[PDB]
């Protein structure tokens, strides 16, 4: 899930 990448990890 998002909070793996920085792009997508402040809200997962």
């Amino acid at each position: 899930g998002c909070c793996s990448d920085p792009l997508c990890a402040w809200r997962c």
